[PDB]
């Protein structure tokens, strides 16, 4: 129906999208203030990683300064074939995407680093509260030169 | 309110039953959870240490594969489960956890557990193709396997 509520969760869903879209084209110098797009208190992070916990970096001026991190270690990361799923909470948005850059960690060989990922975005009066990132390590390891563990799966 | 938007809605909604079906599908019930699928559908692990995935392609297929991951597999349960409606209403995203017994030829019998997003894509109101991403490292884990650690240097 068209109600003043229902208008209100579309116009809601459709600034929020606009931000999920800014957030996976910032590229470059302007990575350095996509923390922005963030409530005061919002977290990023990686959720997937070789400890089994999230990297989770709180608060938007803490995101800031991991992007000065982020910026040095992987300068010139893009986001590609990004594919937007808008779900029925107009606040949450979840995004399947690859990306590709150089990866330059201090201790590690630079190499090339390559993945498909996942990302949710959760929204408050809309900023991002909460992204998350989505991945599988072993890609990781693998531009880092870093031996991949195998599974063998016998009689699969 | 039109005919096209009322398929669409139908179609969800049917889909969204299908999706809560498989996800609470336990014990002997995994035999004949092929059966959700369309024949030509194909079901997998995205999210592998070789980078590739272990697409299972065909119903007949999935319901041979379903014999040898009850035994791998014996107890296995999803839970935590958030299902994600999207704008296709052929499009599911789910958010959940697992966990189980895993027993697999030729690694010590271990508990896996894991936090897992999978894709359901349906067709004609079957399952056309399902994809299950995770961290690999938890299931390395769990099979006592040894999981390299990246350091991240200049990491605030
Ligand atoms: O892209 C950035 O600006 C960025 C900013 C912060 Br803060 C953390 C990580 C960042 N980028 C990496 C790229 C490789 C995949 N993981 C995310
Ligand atoms: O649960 C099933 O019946 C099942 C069926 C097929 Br065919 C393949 C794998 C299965 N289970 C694993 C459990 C741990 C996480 N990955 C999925
Ligand atoms: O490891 C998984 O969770 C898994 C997921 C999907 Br889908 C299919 C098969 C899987 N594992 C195989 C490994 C070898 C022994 N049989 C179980």
């Amino acid at each position: 129906e068209n109600t003043s509520e229902n208008r209100a969760q579309v116009a809601a869903r459709q600034h929020n999208r606009k931000i999920v879209e800014q957030y996976m084209h910032t590229r470059g110098e302007a990575r350095l203030k996509r923390h922005l797009l963030f409530t005061e208190d919002g977290v990023g992070g990686l959720w997937t990683t070789d400890s089994g916990q999230p990297i989770a970096i709180r608060g938007r001026e803490k995101l800031g300064e991991h992007a000065v991190w982020s910026l040095q270690c992987f300068p010139d990361w893009v986001w590609t074939d990004i594919q937007i799923f808008e779900t029925q909470d107009p606040n949450w948005f979840w995004v399947e995407c690859r990306g590709e850059g150089a990866i330059v960690f201090p201790g590690y060989p630079r190499g090339q680093y390559r993945n498909h990922f996942l990302h949710s975005f959760r929204f408050e009066n809309g900023l991002i509260k909460e992204q998350r990132e989505f991945m599988n390590p072993c890609e990781q390891f693998r531009s880092l030169g870093i031996e991949v563990p195998e599974v063998r799966r016998d009689g699969l």
